[PDB]
């Protein structure tokens, strides 16, 4: 069964964000419907505003403001680590975080800069099981 | 606990996919960022092509044509009831199906006509056990 009765009066639909959140992604894979660039370095990130606004404090800000919300290409500090930046744009698409003790670091300061709390709170978490 | 050991190497966040589904809801209630008008009759609904695409083969359709891609307005059949449409557009944002004896026709024929084959299954289901 693909549905239960949620607690309000409708039928709810169990898998339906994961479902949405993969054809985002398949989108994202094919370059569908990409309105924005962002620059890491040398690197360059083709993606959906709506879903960097729906994962970022940052993006959130940069996209509501009424200058930035129109711009095509985001550049961002030149100190942001590529990798650690592409670990978490696969994360905005897919739920799945590949943190790694080489990595660990990077994406840390990453999500700081992007303000994704809960991921920041993951990365204390697990730097402080190994200390 | 927000995340997991996923079956891949990933830590996986459980509610990542419903909370980015949230944001995008929020988006589309503020009239952030949507791109496109869904024409209804006499009815007009705001909305994120991305969204739509995601949830209907229909607009997949029509929004991966290199002519129709590029449009701001899509007219829908003027036959299509904008209560079911209605229904439709709040499910794709939220999981969450309203469906009662008074709609659940106009709901299914809307769902057939924008290709939400397991909406149409579940309209399907709910009409038999009446019958
Ligand atoms: C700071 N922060 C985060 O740590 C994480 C954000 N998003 C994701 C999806 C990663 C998220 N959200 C909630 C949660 C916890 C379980 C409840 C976890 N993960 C996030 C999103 C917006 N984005 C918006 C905020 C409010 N309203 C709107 Cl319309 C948007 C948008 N778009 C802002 C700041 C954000
Ligand atoms: C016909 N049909 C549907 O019944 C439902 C669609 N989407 C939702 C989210 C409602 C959905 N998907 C899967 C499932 C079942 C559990 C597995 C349930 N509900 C759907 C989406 C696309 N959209 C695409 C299809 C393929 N690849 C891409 Cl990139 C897109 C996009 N965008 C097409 C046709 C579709």
């Amino acid at each position: 069964n693909l549905y239960f009765q949620g607690a309000d009066s409708c039928i709810q639909f169990t898998r339906h964000a994961s479902d949405v959140l993969l054809n985002l992604n398949r989108l994202r894979s094919r370059d569908i419907l990409t309105d924005v660039v962002i620059v890491v370095s040398r690197e360059q990130f083709r993606a959906h505003k709506t879903v960097l606004m729906a994962c970022s404090g940052l993006f959130y800000s940069i996209f509501t403001d009424q200058l930035k919300c129109n711009l095509s290409v985001i550049n961002l500090d030149p100190e942001i680590n590529p990798e650690g930046f592409c670990i978490l744009l696969d994360f905005m698409y897919t739920s799945r975080l590949n943190l790694r003790e080489g990595n660990i670091m990077a994406v840390m300061a990453t999500a700081m800069y992007l303000q994704m709390e809960h991921v920041v709170d993951t990365c204390r978490k697990f730097i402080k099981a190994s200390e």
